């Protein structure tokens, strides 16, 4: 194994994959190396057979596919409580363990990245050029030979066009494709990162490294590997790399260095979270903060950490009728049903439910001005400066779950579905910075989330539409009033949990099913086909009840962002318009930490993006050609480049 | 968008025919399906082809289907409102049918007496539709066509028992019943599925997810229920208003969207669904629409009348335990669910579940000494209408190894059932819409057995039917429950389950063999060399099946010709192009617009008058349609040419 | 008839077993009135012939309620025939 | 434990309880197993403290509405109209 090759790609996400791949495609001469902090991913079924990603965020002692990042401080916004940020630990990254929803960022969202080379015009041909879409759309704004698989899985779940109907009869409009880079108000049978044939997750660790290691010998890649700090010249060139075990496990933990060296350049995709930790224990960050920790200053860029952004997720849960499909049953791990699942899956893999996420339909949304005056003086302030000249940002993102994303262990018996929410242009801005030059020890983290008041009530609205969904869905018997805003119990808003019907299905042989003692849930009164609806109304005490939920459920969206700025450095940037960190030779950060402002979008698109604007960006310095198509990915059908149906089995 | 070319409303096989071919001809037309069921693309509850059956469940659950019940009590049927179901769902009947593969006679589309819709006509368009995947000894099939057409993965034993039992009783045997010139034989029953899949050949994927997969040009709007056409000042369709499939907005309130069309309208909505869209848009009964508000665009009253059906009836009959039946499947035991779900996902291509398990069956027509004993109103019917029209049957008659029954009605065992439909029925009905809000129920009715022809056929069908059973291997005795109300001491009083056979289906049981309160007369226990002879049946027999006709008579989902196309002056609704008289730019191209009826399962009927409906649109817009159709979605690559099942 | 009415006002009743009673004309407001939808669907939850109309083999009772006040049966003189041809047809020792 | 149970129960224990010493003022048990509705419990194993007032203040009634012997009476429970029931219950939590 190499000391020394041309390339070091550092962290091995859906950027670094990009960079890593196209770049050792580009030119059979070039040596790069990928250093991916945890396992390899290759050929693994709890990472390739989509229906299992749930699992990829138990914090149970036993999963290692995430790092979770807590707040040092408790946030008097979140009302006392340490928000929880986790990031992927595995090859390939988020990709690897994701939720495999695919979305795209609205036009604006990179014209508005201010810097050229980055306006939509700009990249649009790099967003086709990833891109195996491999299902419907009345648009050409897609790209067919790619490596990496789109399409609507193996099989759509009823519940999806339950909530479509539903989401037309409150009055968000059908579209064939919310993510045409135009729509901001519309609802969409969702798709994923799945391909329809084989039934597997397109991570981007097959797609773009596995590919060429197959065919090619100038990619290396290992893993296992956290990558400490980058090496520099006598002028801040980007010499080499340092790297040591995933686990501090050597005799007396003494501290296990190996270093290796970059002809040409080093690049670092270890994510939002990782990749400022290797500049500042590098020497690169904040002045007063390395100094405090004993780093010679290299280059002094106090941005470095700062500008952290997210989308900010709500889950309202819902209960729903036992002759549904979802995927409660499976998350509780009833043998059989498992059993049957992974058996559909291994013998027709094209049409399998495990083929899926279950998050088969949602909306981006936007709301009415009628809906302005109900939120409040500081949003309609974010409004009018940010939204209201920007036509194709949505507000907030809704989607539904075929199954409860919670723990199960706090939820009764019975079928849910939830209503997956996230808001899609935070005000609020957090940070993260190392408390040591050892990488083994957890840096100074804040989420950040709600410490700008302007983020309440984008996500309050969006809890009463979600609501006003599920209420007019054919699946719905009630709230989960366990999990919901802490409503006065006789508020005409106040949660109707399961109905007595629904309950004795449950359990038609217990001896406690509708007993009143204890007044814990009000019931629903029992299904009706033919029940006229109208809306909840709220009174203050309600919206102050569902802040109050918002600031104790809020939660990450992993869609994190902004840590190295692509902006001027005198505005508090860290990289130039080809993402050289500024103050340095030779040294590129490619993934989402460049973002100087967020995007309305689940961001793997977004990172591949990223990741290949990076590929030509070092490309072009190195007078390299890429290439297209990519060398062909392990266990995918040889494409065609241009839109065609399922093929034969 | 908001604004397209041409507006398809309703995605029923006729629609989907049209949607497709005409986005397929030219990719710069813009052309919108709108169809108020559900997407049906990669269901494996509209796939998969042996659980079509729960479609028809009222368990309130199922929403695939909607429910027409008739108004008021037909005295004709004993005082009973008759039921009659269509598909809420895209791809129409053909996403939810029985998949049972038949074509109308050669005299039936020459008897339409309209130019252009001749059989020498559309023999080239019934064969531009099919990818016949079974043997015949004729050149009537198409071979490069998007719709599979195939024996299924597995063809049941019992088929061949009916086959035999058929040839007993005078019925010859034909390699293809469904050849155009055939009322009088037995077959084995072909599907609309892919031998090689061993998917059902619904239309939707067919002709429009083929489409969308290639092209931009052809947009999909589901659960959305098509309202109104819109009308200029000269009677011009211009577009189209649809509504949320559920009434679940705010208060019940009405949220229409309007598209527009810069050049067609196609009415695609069914023989139910397109007069009701007709008549809140204006066109249909003057007074009707008068009373209920609506602008008189042009005063059609065939629009709603002349509803034509064929009447089905089901004698069911016990057979033995060893017998291969779909019962259980039905019943939902659980091993057996789990074992023909994963042979079908393993091994498609031979799996019980690629089949509709209704695996032979009979066109049949009486002879002179038949024609006798069946009363003079038939017989009237039978000079006027059959006697020089010999390729028209006038029973249709097959076997289902199962019981196409609530089987919560009726006893444990297996069941076999001989499914029967009155080809050409006399008898006419009605709907018509009792408001502009295109949520309120309609009048209807049936209007079945209000002729009186139309009951010897179906008394003469039950006792044909009963000799086919009485002599198959299979034949363990007649459910009693549910056969017609015989006196006990009459020789056609059912015989029902023997000792022998009961005594397997509990053989712990306490009651087995109990006589206690003569609910049967047992049948003797199964004998290879038993002599069996014909049922006699008296004038009071005779009486009692007429009663069991009126009592169980039904409709068989073949309904047509609420918007018939002949002269406006005989009741006409489209001229000979299917344009609604006194309208531009709109048509009726579904079964609606059928003048009289087929001798057919209605499928093959629904998708050809979609074809000829293609064409005609096509050659008014200059337009040019393409062979073979854009590949259907996991379907094997279709050489053209007859050949055997691949690897 | 007598015990019909004790039969009807039973809370567990949920119908009349249509193919074991006297031979009533349907329209007959005697006719039997058998299981419900809801008690079916509990027998084969899992069936996909539940609930099928086809064939009007019986005329499903409605839903059970403790409240439904309780009128009793009137019987013609053509239903009085119905019964006395059951009872000529299952009477025994 | 009484300084902290308020003004309103004070007084009803210097009237009740200060010298009827054999008095308890709440009652405590544990039922090995949750007596709740189990359809809106999370799953594992639970116990529950079954807790009452002794001696409550508060004070309901019963009437009829009708000689009718089948129509629901008026009713009022009182559950709590006295304030002084809130402190007990409360230290019992
Ligand atoms: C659970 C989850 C659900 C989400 N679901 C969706 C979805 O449904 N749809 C969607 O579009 N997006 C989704 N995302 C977001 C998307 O996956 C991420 O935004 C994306 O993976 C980030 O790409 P990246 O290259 O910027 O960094 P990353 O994907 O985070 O990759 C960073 C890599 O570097 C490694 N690393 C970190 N530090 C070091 C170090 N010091 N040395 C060496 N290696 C290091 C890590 O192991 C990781 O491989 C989700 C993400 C997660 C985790
Ligand atoms: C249960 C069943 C069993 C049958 N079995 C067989 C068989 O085995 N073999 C066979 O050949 N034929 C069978 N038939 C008959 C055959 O399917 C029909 O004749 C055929 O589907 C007719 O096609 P169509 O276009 O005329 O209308 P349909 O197929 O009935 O489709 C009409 C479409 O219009 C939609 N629609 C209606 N009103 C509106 C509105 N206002 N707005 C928007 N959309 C609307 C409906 O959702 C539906 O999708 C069966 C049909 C059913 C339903």
């Amino acid at each position: 194994h190499p000391e020394e090759v041309d390339v070091i790609v550092c962290g091995g996400g859906p950027a670094g994959c990009v960079v890593a791949g196209r770049l050792a495609y580009a030119d059979p001469t070039l040596k790069v190396m990928l250093i991916e902090g945890g396992a390899n991913n290759r050929d693994d079924p709890w990472v390739y057979r989509p229906g299992i990603y749930v699992r990829n965020m138990q914090r149970n002692g036993i999963n290692d596919k995430a790092t979770f990042y807590t707040d040092t401080m408790a946030s008097s916004y979140l009302r006392g409580r340490r928000s929880i940020v986790p990031c992927a630990n595995i090859l390939g990254g988020g990709s690897s363990i994701n939720s495999q929803m695919y979305t795209r960022a609205s036009a604006s969202d990179w014209d508005d990245f201010k810097t050229e080379g980055w306006t939509c015009k700009d990249l649009l041909p790099l967003m086709k050029r990833l891109e195996n879409y491999q299902k419907p759309c009345n648009n050409d704004t897609h790209g067919y030979d790619g490596p990496i698989a789109i399409s609507n899985g193996g099989q759509i779940m009823p519940v999806a066009q339950d909530f479509l109907r539903a989401a037309h009869a409150i009055g968000v409009p059908y579209s064939d494709d919310i993510q045409d880079l135009t729509t901001a108000h519309g609802a969409e049978i969702w798709a994923k990162y799945i391909n329809r044939h084989t039934g597997r997750r397109s991570d981007a660790a097959t797609a773009y490294v596995h590919s060429v290691m197959d065919v090619q010998d100038n990619l290396f890649l290992r893993c296992n590997a956290r990558v400490s700090r980058v090496l520099f010249d006598d002028n801040n060139k980007a010499v080499g790399v340092a790297y040591v075990p995933s686990r501090n496990r050597t005799h007396g933990g003494k501290l296990h260095e190996t270093i290796v060296k970059a002809r040409k350049m080093v690049v670092l995709s270890s994510g939002t979270l990782g990749t400022p930790q290797i500049l500042e224990r590098s020497g690169v960050g904040n002045g007063e903060l390395l100094r405090q920790l004993g780093i010679k200053i290299v280059s002094d860029l106090p941005g470095v950490g700062e500008q952290y952004q997210d989308h900010y997720t709500t889950l309202s849960i819902y209960r729903v009728s036992n002759e549904s499909i979802t995927t409660d049953d499976f998350l509780r791990g009833v043998k059989d049903v498992q059993r049957e699942l992974f058996t559909e899956w291994e013998v027709s893999p094209e049409k399998a439910r495990l083929s899926s996420n279950a998050i088969d339909a949602g909306f981006k949304i936007r709301p009415t001005e009628e809906e302005l005056k109900e939120m409040g003086p500081e949003f309609n302030e974010l409004w009018n400066r940010y939204f209201k000249d920007k036509p194709d940002k949505p507000v907030m993102f809704g989607s539904i779950v075929a199954g409860a994303y919670a723990d199960h262990t706090l939820l009764p018996p019975g079928k849910y579905i939830t209503m997956f929410q996230y808001l899609e242009y935070p005000a609020s801005r957090g940070k993260i910075h190392i408390k040591s030059q050892n990488p083994y020890v957890e840096p100074f983290f804040d989420s950040g989330f709600m410490n700008n008041k302007a983020d309440f009530a984008p996500i309050r609205w969006s809890y009463k539409k979600t609501r006003e969904v599920a209420r007019r869905m054919d699946a719905f018997r009630g709230e989960l009033t366990s999990h919901h805003p802490r409503f006065h119990p006789a508020s005409p808003a106040a949660c109707k949990d399961i109905d007595i019907e629904t309950a004795k299905q449950i359990y038609p042989d217990g001896l406690t099913v509708g007993i009143h003692m204890g007044s814990w849930h009000q019931p629903s009164e029992p299904y009706k086909h033919d029940k006229v609806i109208e809306d909840i109304p709220y009174t203050e005490e309600d919206d102050k009840a569902i802040d109050d939920w918002v600031a104790d459920h809020v939660e990450t969206t992993w869609h994190s962002l902004g840590t190295c700025a692509m902006k001027p450095r005198e505005q508090g940037g860290v990289v130039d318009k080809r993402l050289n960190v500024y103050g340095t030779q030779n040294l590129k950060c490619v993934d989402l930490s460049i973002c100087p402002d967020n995007l309305g979008t689940n961001t793997y698109s977004s990172a591949l993006l990223v990741g290949e604007k990076g590929a030509d960006l070092i490309a072009e310095e190195l007078g390299l050609k890429i290439k297209t198509p990519h060398a062909p990915v392990p266990h995918a059908p040889v494409p065609t480049g241009r839109p065609a149906t399922q093929q034969v089995r």
